[PDB]
């Protein structure tokens, strides 16, 4: 009964392959760069047909994490090509290798989340993707659904929330909650992007100090949107993994409950010491709730990283991270 | 207003050129042969940029016709490769060119007709695909879908009948019509699909002469499914291009009625002179309404192509090859 997870190497990834061989299971990886782990694993990619092959003899189940996720335009060619493309073909030799389960790695930006046509966003939400990225994972889960009904392979869609591991949430360097959180590291970001209205924007808000970003919309309603702990994920793939009742499903996988900016920051806040600086972004920003009552009440999940559990981890690492910088 | 028509060396989109170059409209070809008309066109496939970037240059509306369908395993990758990073592209370089209007041919594959869950199938009937080719069609919509709520371009999605030119009906050299209505070019296609257990059946049932057959399910409920003049197919694709009601839409595109073999099949018989014999098929068969109301409703589509007008041009045309052959 080995396990093949994609996405390895990645922030989910490792962290179920981790979670499997802590069971004693016989997993294999499979992402373009070594996990570090020295545990076995393809190094290779899902446009490769040969790696694909080698990856998937012997498999009884697929934990399908691996994906490219990109803004840029001139990067949309190489995410068709994995996402959708290298999904179908490992969809493809799963089936005919008689894997038993795959379990697909979607997103909310299928509804999209950042876009809703209703709260809470459940299963049933449209799925309208406006982001190419979004875009190629509802092609993605269409590719899914046909094996569902055709094969005797069972299919679990799993729509992640925005996932953090919680020593993410107060670094300035975290790819993600950095530009989140903290004003200059989204200076930085934005600037990168090439969003240059953005970025002088931010630049004349800044107070002459590092500070946290208070991110609202047009009409200063504070932006709200979940944010899952890395563990709480794990959770819910091992699951769909395992549990009789997901075969066939499609779940919302999350956290049960959105974070809102105005109790969020001021928390933080408390945390690090650092001071709030407030921004109004220009269009509708970001408010969503989305519903896992589906995988609750069918997988009995339970997400336990609650933002309280999470944030008194996260200072934890900073202030360890700290005392290496103070040497105090 | 040049507009771009793919697949134009085809059956459908040589019919629309042809009809669009009647209206002394400026058309634009593309497919991998030249049409043998002397238009203009590309001769070139949609997998290849160049062609792609080629073909767009000044195009004020795309209809997007071509193409590839096929049964076999080895021409899977080849079939998502044309249909839909064929698509993708195109969709892609006609929004970047500011085109118009941008008009799809998909399938009744995509719900699929073949396998309906309600009577008669409307355009809110659920995509659920059973075949590679359906499948493409589905995904296929999903691109021009994200394009439709995104950019400035209109798009229009038709869902085209099984489509035939009326003179194929009575050919037995003809791709699909010889082996729905004559016994021995569908022995011939059966064997070379690869279903034993149906050819050796249908061989087992030659009388010793050519003949017709009239395929029926397990219960022997004769096959019912619609067969759309490519004449009427090519009106609704010219309305679709030019009527305001269009643009966001969605429309079954095919004949009012579906044919029922039990009927049509002693019509054909008349025609030909040939006797019929009567094939129950394991399995439920084919047996499906598509209704074709929103389109008639939203932009006056009529259809003008009665099995009756459709079989007598046939049946002419079927004479004046014998007449030709026999030297009559
Ligand atoms: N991190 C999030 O908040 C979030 C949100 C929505 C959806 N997702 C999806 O959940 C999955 C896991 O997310 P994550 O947080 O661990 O992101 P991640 O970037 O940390 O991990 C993704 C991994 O996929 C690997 N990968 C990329 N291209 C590959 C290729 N061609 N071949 C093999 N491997 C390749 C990457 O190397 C990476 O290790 C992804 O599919 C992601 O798109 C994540
Ligand atoms: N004929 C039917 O009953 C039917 C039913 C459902 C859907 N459709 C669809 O309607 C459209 C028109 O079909 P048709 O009846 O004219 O069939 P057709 O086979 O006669 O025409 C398809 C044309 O697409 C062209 N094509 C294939 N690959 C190409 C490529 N890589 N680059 C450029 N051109 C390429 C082909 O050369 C061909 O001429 C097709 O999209 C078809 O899939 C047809
Ligand atoms: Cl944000
Ligand atoms: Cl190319
Ligand atoms: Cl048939």
């Amino acid at each position: 009964h080995m396990i093949l997870v994609t996405g390895s190497a990645g922030r989910v990834g490792r962290a179920v392959v981790a979670a499997l061989r802590t069971q004693g299971r016989t997993v294999r990886g499979f992402d373009l760069r070594p996990s570090g782990t020295g545990g076995e694993e393809v190094v290779g990619s899902l446009e490769d047909g040969q790696a694909l092959s080698d990856a998937i003899m012997g498999v009884s189940a697929v934990l399908h994490l691996g994906a490219f996720m990109s803004w840029a335009p001139a990067d949309r060619d190489r995410m068709f090509a994995v996402n959708v493309e290298g999904t179908r073909r490992l969809l493809d030799a799963a089936s005919a290798a008689g894997v038993r389960r795959f379990v697909f790695a979607s997103s909310g930006e299928v509804y999209p989340e950042n876009r809703p046509e209703f709260l809470p966003v459940t299963e049933d939400h449209p799925l309208c993707p406006n982001s190419p990225y979004g875009l190629t994972k509802l092609l993605g889960e269409e590719l899914v659904r046909f094996h569902q009904r055709s094969g005797a392979m069972e299919t679990v869609i799993l729509r992640f929330s925005h996932t953090q591991d919680a020593t993410e949430l107060l670094d300035e360097d975290s790819f993600f909650s950095g530009p989140r959180f903290f004003l200059r590291p989204r200076i930085h970001q934005q600037q990168n992007f090439g969003n240059a209205a953005i970025a002088e924007l931010l630049q004349s808000r800044d107070i002459g100090e590092p500070s946290h970003i208070l991110a609202r919309n047009e009409n200063g309603r504070p932006f709200r949107m979940h944010i899952t702990d890395t563990r709480d994920m794990v959770a819910g793939i091992l699951l769909a993994l395992d549990h009789p009742e997901a075969a066939g499903g499609t779940f919302n996988l999350g956290a049960d409950e959105p974070a809102d900016f105005a109790a969020l920051l001021p928390k933080i806040a408390a945390l690090t010491g650092l001071p709030i600086v407030t921004v109004d972004f220009p269009g509708d920003g970001v408010y969503y709730h989305t519903s896992n009552e589906r995988i609750r009440n069918t997988l009995g999940f339970e997400a336990e990283w609650t933002m309280d559990r999470m944030l008194e981890e996260a200072a934890t690492a900073r202030r360890q991270r700290l005392a290496k910088e103070q040497r105090r």
